[PDB]
């Protein structure tokens, strides 16, 4: 069984980062240990507590539920001895995050490019949606680059699945936000959807075509708008009256109209209003083709 991974033979190479609870490690997995080993990602928990534990099993299994282009590849699981603590083996992409990759090669990346990473991944986030799964941490610094043609949806630390019978699903005791990020009806009342997964894809959108630009990240925005004075839980409070009263991040300098007019679409107060996934798709893969 190629999907068990024994520890011992787990060769540390480097960090990759952390993502909210875990800890991901570029490792080689060498069990001839002759440094010919398959390189792989690893994922596991910084605090391994029960209820972390139990939620980072659920977020494995969500994984390995989704095979498609544009969501990261499972590659299989390591189980701990006695306390049964677990990690994640996943393929490794060796451009790293769409957010660093973007950052380092700014506008190099032109518009071709960043509506090809558009349209992948929105199929990502569609397939995702047909799962019934609901992703709650969609941004640039989750997504990796395979290669100059490809990038994936990479991480699913948050991602929760809908009950059989309701379109939303509701947090009682919300952890770390990435509020920034955040539809309105999550702000006021922890509820995820689909939509609100729109919502934040929009959020993307403004991230790629500012090309990760410090002053213009969605957290500066939203300070400068609120006032870089609030703090703490009145950042919330402030948010949540910014967003109702239409306050919204600015046109990225030099983005097309058409794409303008994407983020802002998803960018509405009114839920049921916000565009799907499969018509984003069709519309990000109509505005490439018109392009070439
Ligand atoms: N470079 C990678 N190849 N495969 C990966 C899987 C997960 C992460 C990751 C996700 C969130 C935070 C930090 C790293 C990175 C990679």
């Amino acid at each position: 069984d190629p999907t068990q991974f024994e520890e011992r033979h787990l060769k540390f190479l480097q960090q990759l980062g952390k993502g909210n609870f875990g800890s991901v490690e570029m490792c080689r997995y060498d069990p001839l240990q002759d440094n010919t080993g398959e390189v792989v990602a690893v994922k596991k928990l910084q605090h391994s507590t029960e209820e972390h534990l139990r939620d980072f099993e659920r977020e494995i299994e969500i994984l390995k539920s989704l095979q498609h282009d544009n969501i990261v590849k499972y590659k299989g699981v390591c189980y701990s001895a006695g306390r049964r603590n677990l990690k994640l083996i996943m393929e490794y992409l060796p451009y790293g995050s769409l957010r660093d990759y973007l950052q380092k090669h700014k506008e190099r990346i032109d518009h071709i490019k960043l509506l090809q990473y558009t349209s992948q991944i929105c199929k990502g986030m569609e397939y995702l949606g047909t799962k019934r799964y609901i992703h709650r941490d969609l941004a640039t610094r989750n997504i990796l680059v395979e290669n100059e043609n490809r990038v994936k949806i990479g991480d699913f630390g948050l991602t929760k699945v809908l009950p059989q019978d309701k379109e939303y699903y509701k947090v009682k005791e919300p952890g770390e936000s990435p509020i920034f990020w955040y539809a309105p009806e999550s702000l006021t009342e922890s509820k995820f959807s689909v939509a609100s997964d729109v919502w934040s894809f929009g959020v993307v959108l403004y991230e790629l075509f500012t090309y990760i630009e410090k002053s213009k990240s969605p957290p500066a925005e939203f300070m400068r708008m609120i006032g870089n004075d609030k703090q703490g839980q009145m950042i919330v409070f402030h948010l949540i009256e910014l967003l109702k009263n239409n306050g919204r991040l600015p046109r990225p300098d030099g983005c097309p109209d058409e794409i303008y007019m994407i983020m802002t679409e998803c960018w509405n107060n009114n839920v049921n209003q916000r565009p799907s996934f499969r018509d984003l798709a069709l519309r990000v893969d109509q505005i490439r083709d018109n392009m070439a």
